[PDB]
């Protein structure tokens, strides 16, 4: 009674990461029935051969040439294909594990699509942003967006009844009836979507999803080869796959069942791919399936490859569009005669910008991402230091964030100097990372090294007349190694201090403290 | 001009383009069947082992008659399997079959190059939106990764993109503030956007062309079930429509709601406004948080 | 896989009819025996497995092998004394680099990258009757970061970047169809060689035609050329007959169609990118004198 009422108010959240492995369990429940439906429709003895081979043989003891049934060493190098008579029981006395295996496995998928069917049924749409969570309005809105007959027409049974071997109807079984499991593509497309924006390694995932597509592909088109080779007649020409054929069944080789497949597989493999180093076709069945499969085999296996060439393509794109840039840099320094220093400070500023790779890749995130997320971004990374700057520690916490949405980097040389004694005050600057020091105009000694975290650059854009250098800067400001600089600029500061009057008298009276001092 | 302006007024456009390049494969494969079966005529049928024959040995093998059928069935593999260049055909005899392989191969080597060419990028282009998306994607998850952002704000950002997926309304704008002209961007922003225009306490009481021209300047953000529009003391810089989602406005930190802002709600216009009696001025005057995911 | 690169270590015993004693016997074989044979050579070994014959080829191995292992050792000891870039200056004194270096796990990737087995068990010992493994120098093959950084800090330094990503891929291209050469005959040695028409041998009349003798060059000559043929998926080589062949050669052609087809993409794009400023410089002319001539 406990899972009645357990059942009774069910709904199912769809954003959930349990709704998503079970998205994963469809999709198992789907690449079974994709390959293994037409598998068991036209490699029958899958499940069992259901009629014994009875090749010709002439035993020398009895002086006869008599029909048996047909060992290892009689389906190597025959002379013709063995004529097959059917069971009385059409092989269930034999091949009842192989056919419970199967029926176990097709009751368990199916069993997988009656859950999936469930929870369809109390599924919850998302109405204004949340989802419902009340089980009339997610079965009144499930009965009222026909889903149900996707979900009923992949469900109808009809291959427990005439997909197998029945002996009393004489029925062969159509196990090509479960291609109806097909049609719940949906859940296996959104597991597919789902999976890719959610892993961490993409490319991957993309690269596997195609080789699987590669897979299914030819794996389809080798049991449609089987299917005409059995439709024709095995062994009647040299196309068909039989004793005629010479590729597949050479000196030596036994016909059997993974020969059949193995033979098939590679007929396809070198169709789709047109490599086409099969035997050329015979009768004119054959060769409107070969002209046809040849094209599918172009167009498709073209776009495949494509897809494939620009997935392996993108795995470095990073680094093919910094080699964009380093090739029209060299070509410019080249044709303009730039002097040798100059290029190999350029190269060791790149080499620099390759090493860390942590310097400019932020055009992405203020694109397409939302300025609370940007800036929460803008936290969670900046935070240590965003915690030692004297400013930064005093203000209002939306002047804060304000100003740490406009902020920017710029990467600095090791003998660059970033500010003169007579150089207009534009920017102000914090150390991201790197090690700075002031030195004199031309005595070239050191007072304070400024770390990383020091903030300075502050007075020097501030329009107070009673500091007498006014945008002017107060000292040089050399770069020790390479240095990472947030950079606020004079015209953004001033609009974000413009909005907030009270921190700009704190501001102001720290200007008068370091002016008395 | 029949192709053109099928391709321009058909809602499958994609399935049309398939289509009509197939036709140009057959079309052309066609042809180069006729040019082989008529240079195959004019040698003489069954004279040599390219030619069309009984020598031929792939056109007429064992137990196969000569028909009309099995003429052109045969030109036309010769073609298929010469202009996608496979080749697996006979090799040549006389000089003039060799300059008519040779052309023929180099002809097939050119236009099938373009012609998959096109196949390849019109079956690119089926799926571009969810490439384009994808790189969105790649990018931002490269970047959580190498800045080591933790854990939450990564699956926040990727439901959020799990969401921009799902419902899919979100932002297509660009191409139609593009291309289109303002009277007809102007008329798409009226029949797209009636359902909340009709319900917004400034909208319903304007002049018309103020309408026109505050709905062309209008945006798109959307915002998570945690997040916060507004709080008591940002500045007022925006002023917001409910287009999709339900609202909630709260404490500072007792958390019990007031009223529940539901779809087409307006608010946030007061608190742009720049009159001095309002004692908060451009301060908001409410927290405003947002329950599940709004537009 | 070629194991008579360090000699053979293993005669050559060929089955031959001399018609002065009128009788068959096992004898060494001459290379007018290796052309032209009805049967491969079966192999006896030596009882010093050709370190008396071979031992200079065996210590000109010996001595590259101990040449590039102590390029190694000293790698590892600048890995050990490697400066680290700690605020944009490197650091340079000995105690900080060093507990970096232990600190940052670069001690294992240098530690399986030397172990010594290939001078225990890679070489061949007469006592033991071990035939040698050469494959335990595959650890060798991890120190992979420093290939990666000298390849990308020397095409971002080179005045001529598109001959070095040209260089680059042609030797990528080589090596791969060097390791299919040596992945093809290491089948064709464990099923057996001259046992059927795929693998190499007599029975292949592609790998020893008429008056073609059997060497080690005719080997790796031959697996070389049917890694080419499967890689570019051309596939003129004989079509495999046991089943383990078959799944080999679509396992092989598949890689070779997917790895090929984005190394030539990469190629192609190379080549495009040799001329691309005189392509905008066209395609702006196109769009000029287009403009030009409909007004
Ligand atoms: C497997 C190897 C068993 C060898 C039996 C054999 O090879 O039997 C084969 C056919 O059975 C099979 O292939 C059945 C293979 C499939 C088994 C069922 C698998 C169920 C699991 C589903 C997979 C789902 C994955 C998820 C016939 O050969 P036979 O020996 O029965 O009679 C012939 C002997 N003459 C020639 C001497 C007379
Ligand atoms: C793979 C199975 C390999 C088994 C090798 C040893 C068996 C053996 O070797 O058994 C052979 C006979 O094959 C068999 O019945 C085994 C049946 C194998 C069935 C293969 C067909 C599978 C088609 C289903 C679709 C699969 C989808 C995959 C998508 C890529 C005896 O050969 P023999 O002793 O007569 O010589
Ligand atoms: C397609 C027709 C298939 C009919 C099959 C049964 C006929 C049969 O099978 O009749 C055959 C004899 O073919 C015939 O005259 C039927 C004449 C069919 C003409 C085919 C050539 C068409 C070329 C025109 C261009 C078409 C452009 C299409 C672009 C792709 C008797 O064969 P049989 O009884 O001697 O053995
Ligand atoms: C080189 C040509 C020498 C011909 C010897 C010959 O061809 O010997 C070959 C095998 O040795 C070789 O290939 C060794 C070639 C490799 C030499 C070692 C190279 C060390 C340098 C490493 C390269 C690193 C580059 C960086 C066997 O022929 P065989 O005359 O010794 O006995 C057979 C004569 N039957 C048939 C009449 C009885
Ligand atoms: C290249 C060597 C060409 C030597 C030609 C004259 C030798 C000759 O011709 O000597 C032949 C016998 O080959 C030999 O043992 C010479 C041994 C050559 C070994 C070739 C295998 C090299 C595989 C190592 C991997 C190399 C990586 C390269 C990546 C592309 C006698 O032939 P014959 O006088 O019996 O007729």
């Amino acid at each position: 009674v406990r899972i009645r009422k357990y059942l009774a108010n069910y709904t199912q959240d769809p954003s959930t990461d349990n709704f998503y492995y079970w998205t994963c369990v469809v999709t198992v429940a789907y690449i079974y029935n994709l390959l293994f439906v037409i598998a068991r429709q036209v490699f029958n003895d899958l499940i069992g051969p259901s009629s014994q081979s009875l090749c010709r043989f002439y035993n020398g003891t009895l002086n006869s040439t008599t029909q048996v049934e047909c060992t290892y060493n009689m389906l190597t190098n025959m002379k013709e294909m063995p004529t097959y008579s059917q069971y009385p029981d059409l092989g269930w006395s034999k091949y009842w594990h192989f056919r419970m295996l199967w029926v176990f496995f097709d009751l368990l998928m199916d069993c997988v699509y009656l859950i999936d069917t469930f929870l369809n049924y109390r599924m919850g749409y998302m109405d204004q942003g949340l989802v419902v969570r009340e089980a009339e309005k997610v079965t009144k809105a499930y009965w009222q967006s026909k889903q149900y007959r996707i979900d009923g027409i992949s469900l109808i049974p009809l291959d427990y009844i005439l997909g197998w071997p029945i002996p009393y109807i004489n029925w062969r079984g159509l196990p090509i009836l479960r291609l109806n499991r097909l049609i719940r593509y949906k859940r296996v497309r959104n597991c597919l979507e789902r999976t890719e924006t959610r892993s961490s390694m993409p490319n991957a995932f993309r690269v596997v999803v195609v080789v699987w597509y590669i897979v299914i592909i030819i794996h389809w088109n080798a049991c449609l080869y089987f299917w005409i080779s059995e439709w024709i007649g095995l062994g009647t020409d040299a196309w068909v796959y039989g004793h005629l054929n010479k590729q597949s069944l050479p000196d030596d080789i036994t016909d059997t069942l993974l020969r059949r497949y193995v033979y098939s597989f590679y007929w396809s493999t070198l169709i789709l791919t047109t490599i086409g180093e099969v035997p050329s076709p015979v009768r004119n069945i054959e060769y409107a399936f070969v002209t046809l499969d040849l094209m599918c085999g172009v167009l498709i296996f073209a776009t495949i490859v494509g897809n494939v060439g620009s997935m392996i393509s993108n795995m470095s794109a990073a680094w093919t569009e910094f080699q964009n840039k380093m090739d029209g840099i060299k070509q410019y320094m080249e044709l303009r005669k730039v002097s040798k220093q100059l290029e190999i400070r350029v190269i060791k500023w790149f080499d620099y910008l390759w090493t860390n790779k942590q310097s400019l890749s932020d055009q992405q995130v203020l694109k397409v991402l939302p300025d609370k997320l940007q800036a929460e971004i803008a936290m969670q990374v900046h935070f240590e230091t965003l915690r030692k700057v004297r400013i930064f520690q005093d203000c209002e916490a939306g002047l804060l964030a304000e100003l740490v949405l406009k902020l920017q980097l710029q990467v600095f040389s090791p003998g660059d100097f970033i500010c003169k004694k007579g150089d207009i005050g534009r920017e102000m600057y914090i150390v991201k990372r790197g090690r700075l020091q002031v030195v004199d105009d031309d005595g070239k000694k050191v007072f304070v090294t400024l770390q990383e975290g020091s903030v300075f650059g502050e007075l020097s854009i501030l329009n107070i007349a009673g500091s007498k250098n006014g945008n002017r800067r107060t000292a040089n400001v050399r770069s020790v190694g390479y240095t990472d600089l947030f950079v606020l600029s004079k015209t953004d500061l001033w609009n974000a201090l413009r909005e907030y009057p009270d921190a700009r008298k704190l501001l102001l009276a720290k200007g008068r403290e370091i002016l008395k001092k």
